[PDB]
């Protein structure tokens, strides 16, 4: 679990900073 493996989770701030989810 990843903020963007699959199940993607970049529901999480410190998750969304990044260049798969921002």
């Amino acid at each position: 679990r990843d903020c963007c493996t699959p199940p993607k989770k970049c529901k999480d701030r410190q998750c969304k900073p990044q260049r798969c989810c921002a």
